[PDB]
């Protein structure tokens, strides 16, 4: 298991524009196109992202290209953020993947706001952090996915993904 395999499980793979759990246009492996309600707007974003006039449909290779970019972007977002970098630096490789997962789903700014959870993670108080993370819109709206991520923080193993 690794961050790519982990997110592939959590996000799935779809080659045509679809709406994610929040109702936002998305494609590939959890690649958010836009929060705009306009499908035309989403198609424009797709064309711009892929570099060609698509039909709202991409290839698997193209999906994986966006995925590579998105994972890299999540890591880069963590390392540039004053709140997230210290936490990331303090973690083992498995829990680092869990943090990348959260940033992939919710964005840098969103996760950076989890001030109390982040403190508990940096303190390595895993059970308490797990309880605190569950007190969130994140957990309530995507409980199974959040449970997997939280379990990863709790145990520092990949047990939730096996
Ligand atoms: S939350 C991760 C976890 C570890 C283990 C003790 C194996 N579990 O049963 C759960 C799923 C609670
Ligand atoms: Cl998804
Ligand atoms: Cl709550
Ligand atoms: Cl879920």
């Amino acid at each position: 298991m690794n961050i790519f395999e982990m997110l592939r499980i959590d996000e799935g793979l779809r080659l045509k524009i679809y709406k994610d759990t929040e109702g936002y246009y998305t494609i590939g492996i959890g690649h958010l196109l836009t929060k705009s309600p306009s499908l035309n707007a989403a198609k424009s974003e797709l064309d711009k992202a892929i570099g060609r006039n698509t039909n709202g449909v991409i290839t698997k290779d193209e999906a994986e290209k966006l995925f590579n970019q998105d994972v890299d972007a999540a890591v880069r977002g963590i390392l540039r953020n004053a709140k997230l970098k210290p936490v990331y630096d303090s973690l083992d490789a498995v829990r680092r993947a869990a943090l990348i997962n959260m940033v992939f789903q919710m964005g840098e700014t969103g996760v950076a706001g989890f001030t109390n959870s982040l403190r508990m993670l940096q303190q390595k108080r895993w059970d308490e952090a797990a309880v605190n993370l569950a007190k969130s819109r994140w957990y309530n709206q995507t409980p199974n996915r959040a449970k997997r991520v939280i379990c990863t923080f709790r145990t520092g193993t990949w047990d939730a993904y096996k």
